[PDB]
């Protein structure tokens, strides 16, 4: 039996995002290979997850030592050091000293429940904005405002009540803030780039604005890092591109180096107001972080921030050649190593290529090639390898890119109907 | 300076459940390391999510061997060969009627919680019946149909239907069968629209309610109920699964098979895992449904495997009971030494000690449990308590333990009753715990 047929009747379809029969047995830095024996250039990085690439050394030798002598298995009924050191060295890396903490999770999910959920236990205020289109996670807890002001994202390729500028949103917000009791909302949920959106990049300046409002009403900003955070903007925190500082910074994916591994970053008052309220028996565990601890010190020792600053622009550099080439291709976008291609059917009407889109993925993979589309419209290719993607891989994806658009008509729909996808 | 005074700067309270200031650098078999080189002996096993104990050579071999070479990191967007092995292995092992799927998620609440979003997803039925002082999870939507302290304070699910535990130590209105809430249940029922419940969770052996075994025969009655009337059961072996029980799957103890089995804490060695064992028609009902980023990642799949595996080649449910024997055994001779000692409970190494002020009234000795777990601590000994009235001293050891392991432990123990009186009001109120 093939893998692919293995999966589909051992695996349920409840987890499955399936857009092609990818069916993966090994990994080697930024290249997934196949049982069949392919190897592919990884453009996803399993959505984020896969930071520092598959077989890293220091993931390795991290996660083997902690493996022959861990320091328990938890942090809820004992202290441990792997995940103190881990927790210090954000803090370390946060401009929280003396005034924040960590709390530690599984993923992204349970990280933004937990900040929820403190917040409200902490503050007594439940109200919530988000922006929509927002992505928090995929649990009842983190759905549940992913009582709430929903705001667009200021997205400078689809502008808001025709002002590009994104001030109709900081109007829309001062609105629905007068129309509410003061002291009801107690947090903003913001990403500082979009992701389920379709990687949009706000306006200049709008983050900072948005922030700005909140702290005048005494709205507690979380931002959620969980998919552009650590080192992939080509920064460390992608906030540091926007002129503000969050009050709660969420963490996850990345983190883990592909183990399950988040966390919160928040003010003491919020993550001390209750005890044994937030937790899950392997929250702490000594090899996720340990992980985790290896991933931030690759980052520091590797100089990673700057590793995807450089092959950002490489990237983006050769998605705008292509474009020049392919009429599909009407916005390109990101930070570092978090990019986003939106293609259109018209570069004016801006009207999205769904149809077309899936087929282009579908044929990248074929050509050996791993990437993905979201936004609200399925027509935005998300472009999110390890840090660690060689200059060479880069170039090679862009000429099997180059090659996917203009193989398109080699798939059907019904290649495409098979796969259930979103 | 210290460890623990550093973890108090650094991490906040909101996930502790601390009881004394253990702090550990390290561990080795079914022992604990602390920063300053101080060995323990480990009865809690992280609350059973040690079942192989700590460096465990199978588990150093996976874990080691798949952050190598791993295949991706996920089992959302991707198939990968650890996760399908593991999703098999796991099929192969449960005696299904009619066919059936994996779930794989990080925790026991994720896996909860999607079992549930599932059966509602699949069958539109949303009611849901759980025991009293049940503990499915930490997460909104597992704790939406708990009954535990932890959960009191959240959403519950509307159509939750709370029964009592039939706790033989504290019968339910004083009646030893279990009948008179099979009789509550058929009550509950008819005061609800016929095929509105779509699910019963189950604990098979109750953890957070105070490691409480249930009479013989009621839990497969309890099951001939929910079948005739449509209601999918869940048995909820997080905790109690895979070989502790002194056989591999708890639910052979009670003459049944769940339509849904939950696992989760010691599937994955020490690394985050759980899974759901479900019928096809569940799990298949939609897609991209619920799902985590790192679900089914290669590592965590890759110590699944090791777990299992080393299940089957060192026939753990055997040594489980054994042990668990040898364990339950040397805890009645404790009692004929301590009046404390209420009641000796559990099966395999799965173990329950209810401490009482008075052994004929049962009323709970709520703070000598804690001071005892305190010494326990100081002595070098690793043990906690759970219970509704914090009485209930729980022993869910790693199943590679060694009989020697348990002789010290028990000795400790002995030692901790007669020296609990050492320790202050003052110590203790410095530990929130529960
Ligand atoms: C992936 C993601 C999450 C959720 O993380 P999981 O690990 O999938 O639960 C939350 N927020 C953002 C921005 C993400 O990208
Ligand atoms: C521990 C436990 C859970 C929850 O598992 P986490 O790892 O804490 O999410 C659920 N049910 C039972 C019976 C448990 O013991």
């Amino acid at each position: 039996k093939a893998l692919y047929d293995r999966d589909g009747a051992a695996i349920g379809n409840l987890q499955k995002l399936r857009f092609f029969p990818l069916a993966i047995s090994g990994g080697r830095g930024a290249r997934l290979i196949e049982e069949n024996g392919r190897e592919l250039i990884d453009l996803s990085g399993a959505w984020g997850a896969a930071s520092l690439g598959y077989g890293h050394p220091a993931i390795v030798a991290a996660v083997s030592a902690a493996a022959a002598n861990p320091a328990g298995a938890t942090i809820l009924s004992a202290s441990n050091a792997p995940a103190v050191t881990l927790a210090e060295r954000l803090l370390a890396s946060f401009p929280g000293e003396g005034t924040h903490k960590i709390w530690f999770g599984h993923s992204g999910s349970d990280a933004n429940e937990a900040a929820y959920r403190a917040i409200v236990k902490a503050t007594g205020r439940s109200g919530v904005i988000a922006f929509a289109g927002a992505y928090h996670g995929c649990t009842v807890g983190s759905m549940a405002f992913s009582g709430l002001i929903l705001l667009p994202y200021p997205d400078p390729y689809r502008p808001y009540r025709n002002d590009p500028t994104g001030d109709a949103i900081l109007t829309l917000l001062t609105e629905k803030l007068a129309a509410v009791p003061a002291g009801s909302i107690g947090a903003a949920f913001i990403e500082p780039i979009q992701s389920d959106g379709g990687l949009i990049v706000p306006p200049d300046g709008f983050l900072r604005k948005f922030a700005d409002i909140c702290r005048a009403h005494g709205i507690l900003v979380v931002c959620d890092e969980v998919k552009v955070g650590l080192a992939r903007s080509g920064r460390l925190h992608c906030f540091e591109h926007e002129g503000f500082v969050p009050d709660i910074l969420v963490l996850g994916k990345g983190l883990g180096g592909g183990l399950p591994l988040s966390a919160v970053i928040a003010p003491a008052e919020i993550l001390d107001c209750a005890s044994a309220f937030a937790m899950q028996t392997l929250h702490g565990n000594p090899i996720s972080a340990a992980a985790g601890l290896a991933v931030l010190e690759t980052i520091d020792r590797d100089d990673l921030p700057a590793m995807a600053e450089r092959k950002g622009r490489l990237l983006r550099d050769g998605l705008s050649e292509l474009a020049k080439r392919h009429p599909l291709i009407g916005d390109i976008r990101g930070r570092g190593l978090a990019c986003g291609m939106e293609l259109v059917c018209d570069r004016q009407s801006r009207e999205p290529a769904r149809a077309e889109t899936a087929k282009l993925i579908y044929r990248a993979y074929q050509l050996g090639l791993v990437v993905y589309y979201v936004g609200m419209n399925g027509n935005v290719l998300e472009f999110t390898p390890p840090l660690t993607i060689t200059e060479t891989d880069i170039h090679k994806a862009l000429d099997l890119l180059d090659r996917a658009f203009s193989e398109l008509s080699a798939v059907s729909n019904e290649e495409i109907a098979q796969f259930a996808g979103w």
